[PDB]
């Protein structure tokens, strides 16, 4: 009746965000405490982003589109410590609204794919308004989208379908995949995620290592790994929201210069689908449950984990 799931991937590929959704949709999702709690990492999330914006710019010589942003700029950083302690003053939220708002700032977050730019950027610096608001509580979507690298074992557990489900979740960075080993007993079922928007990014740890290549290394060592052969490996190919942007103006060739079809979502997500399917050393005897997901849609997540609960049986 115990299940063991343990969440594995890469840096960012949104493990803890599909554990954050078995709270929402197991239980009844963040109180007002646990929400509260989050609004620390809302707002360093939210100023964390526009000054990897304001740095990259530096970096590749984009210009401000108003002069006048440049003080905007430097009181950006006066009054960015307020931020993380929990607080955000009218006058921060003014200031780094009029900098998103910046057509030189614009034009480099457009290019978010030459340095390292939260994912949800855009979703907190264009809800400003609402998240800057006396008394603001994070939303489960806002709490779903607060990013956090993680480090050490976590542990969360939950009914479904009276299975008493144990999920595990680490973290994907360097240093804490060479810990990974130490939650390889009693796995049920491994839940393999991939970031599908990574195909156009280098590393936050190296620059000429394509990120779903490097996805692609620790797939094909755990799912051919013996230890595993008689654990359900289940594949997320997440991020697709993402990736579905992305296929539109960034080609797939740059991660498989052999693609031939076309830069659309159906046709780039079956290929890499099948990109890592076929490291499968064993097909025949052994299965890989394939799921395109978007972390953060809760409803997504609810029937892709409902379809895999049945496949766990
Ligand atoms: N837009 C979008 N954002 C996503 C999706 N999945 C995850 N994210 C966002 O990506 C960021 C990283 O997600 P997270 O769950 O922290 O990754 P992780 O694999 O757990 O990363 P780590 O713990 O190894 S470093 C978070 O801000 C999360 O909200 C998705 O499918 N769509
Ligand atoms: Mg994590």
């Amino acid at each position: 009746r115990e299940v063991k799931l343990l969440l594995l991937g890469a840096v960012e590929s949104g493990k803890s965000t599909i554990v954050k959704q078995m709270k929402i949709i197991h239980e009844a999702g963040y109180s007002e405490e646990e929400c509260k709690q989050y609004k620390a990492v809302v707002y360093s999330n939210t100023i964390q982003s526009i000054i990897a914006i304001i740095r990259a710019m530096g970096r590749l010589k984009i210009d401000f589109g108003d002069a006048a942003r440049a003080d905007d700029a430097r009181q950006l950083f006066v009054l960015a410590g307020a931020a993380e302690e929990g607080f955000m003053t009218a006058e921060l939220a003014g200031v780094i609204k009029r900098l998103w708002k910046d057509s030189g700032v614009q034009a480099c977050f457009n290019r978010s794919r030459e340095y390292q730019l939260n994912d949800s950027a855009a979703y907190y610096l264009n809800d400003l308004d609402r998240i800057a608001q006396p008394n603001y509580i994070p939303t489960q979507q806002d709490v779903l989208r607060t990013r956090v690298k993680t480090t050490g074992i976590v542990e969360t557990h939950f009914t479904f379908k009276d299975l008493h489900f144990k999920m595990f979740d680490v973290g994907g960075q360097r240093s804490e995949r060479k810990k990974w080993i130490h939650c390889f007993e009693g796995v049920t079922a491994i839940i393999f995620c991939v970031a599908l928007s990574d195909y156009d990014l280098v590393l936050a740890e190296d620059e000429e290592m394509n990120r779903m290549h490097e996805s692609m290394k620790l797939f094909d060592s755990i799912c051919n790994n013996k230890w595993f052969t008689d654990t359900s490996i289940i594949l997320f190919l997440n991020k697709k929201d993402l990736f579905e942007e992305k296929i539109k103006k960034s080609p797939l060739t740059i991660c498989y210069p052999e693609y031939a079809g076309s830069n659309t979502y159906e046709e780039a997500a079956a290929y890499i689908q099948c990109q890592f399917e076929d490291l499968n050393k064993r097909k025949d005897t052994k299965e890989i449950y394939t799921h395109f997901t978007c972390a953060t849609d809760t409803k997504n997540v609810q029937f892709v984990f409902d379809a895999v609960t049945d496949v766990i049986i």
